[PDB]
């Protein structure tokens, strides 16, 4: 039930009305949680603004710069760019009231929030693999991807053009020496690159592709309801899992209906129904659903098979220019 927001702030709320969202997670995979919102608040109106997370960055810091309008909450799997945002000004210093147990690793301090913790998989058509011919590490997927019957069958995150696909790989490449094989092997299968997991997913669907590495498990749980011929594979060697980052504007025009919004995500009630009805893989560990903590555990064989990537400034590492060239230029020769 309830998230313990202020008495305050909820009437503060209900003077405001509205609340804008600027969201990468697709409506589909959000609806749940917009709808038991209305729920909770029924006095606020809500626009949900599904866009891609390199646009989010663009967009807020354009709208910011000429005085614009602009959200009032923004949530992203692009870790880097909101976590640059919140370390830089545009972040409403707030203290959620439901966070107070989430590990340093998962919080900007009061800046910004972990909503998710959510798992890079693979997703194959069971119709060209079945579960036994589908290996669970990066060793296992390089060697399964010199077949030549494997050429042109692989889809991955083009790093380049998606900024959630860079924050996955790169977080692969700096934890799992067997990544770089697992890269070259992508090459050699001439695996074609996608900037968001719906048109990698179709294509696996349709068997135009056998297999897609590095999507979320949220995404291919909600699609799996609907296809059978959709399989999914956890890595056992090393799984990065991202945190979904939740901030409020500094310079939102109703900063109490972000608020109400970020509590509800981090309360038992947000996090219980992004792991039973919205398939979004919560961060809390005491959820029940198919989405959850305990399920990935079980998957890979413990918490410590998880990278999970911080809500801290340490990441921002990614977006240095040596950093960036190193892994880019790595990426680029390997996928050729
Ligand atoms: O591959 S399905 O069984 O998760
Ligand atoms: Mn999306």
């Amino acid at each position: 039930s309830r998230p313990a927001s202020d008495p305050q702030v909820v009437e503060a709320a209900r003077k405001e009305g509205r609340l804008i969202i600027y969201s990468a997670t697709d409506q589909s995979s959000a609806q749940a949680l917009l709808d038991d919102f209305r729920k909770l608040y029924p006095f606020i109106q809500i626009e949900y603004n599904d866009l891609g997370t390199q646009a989010i960055y663009d967009r807020f810091v354009s709208e910011t710069a000429a005085g614009a309008s602009s959200a009032d909450l923004l949530w992203s799997s692009a870790m880097e760019l909101q976590v640059k945002l919140a370390s830089e000004g545009y972040a409403l210093p707030y203290d959620s009231p439901e966070a107070k147990n989430w590990p340093a690793n998962a919080r900007l301090g009061n800046l910004a929030y972990s909503t998710t913790l959510e798992p890079a998989v693979v997703v194959y058509n069971k119709r060209f693999l079945k579960p036994e011919e589908v290996p669970t590490t990066r060793e296992g997927l390089a060697r399964l991807l010199q077949e030549p019957r494997m050429r042109g069958r692989v889809a991955t995150w083009d790093p380049e053009r998606s900024a959630v696909g860079f924050t996955i790989l790169k977080a692969d490449y700096d934890r799992f020496p067997a990544f770089q094989e697992l890269a070259r092997a992508f090459g050699k299968a001439q695996a074609a690159l996608y900037s968001s997991t719906g048109a990698a997913f179709e294509k696996v669907i349709s068997g135009e592709h056998y297999l897609a590495y590095g999507f979320f498990g949220s995404y291919a749980l909600l699609r799996q309801r609907t296809v059978k011929d959709l399989g999914i594979a956890y890595l056992t060697d090393g799984t990065v899992a991202i945190q979904r980052v939740a901030f409020i504007n500094k310079r939102a025009a109703h900063p109490n209906a972000a608020k109400l919004f970020l509590d509800y995500l981090l309360s038992l009630r947000g996090q219980n129904l992004m792991a039973y009805t919205a398939l979004i893989f919560a961060r809390r560990e005491t959820v029940v659903g198919e989405a959850t903590p305990q399920a990935l555990y079980k998957a890979v064989g413990g918490k410590d098979k998880v990278y999970a990537i911080p809500v801290s400034t340490e990441i921002l590492k990614n977006l240095d220019p040596a950093e960036r060239m190193r892994f880019l230029t790595f990426w680029r020769q390997a996928v050729r």
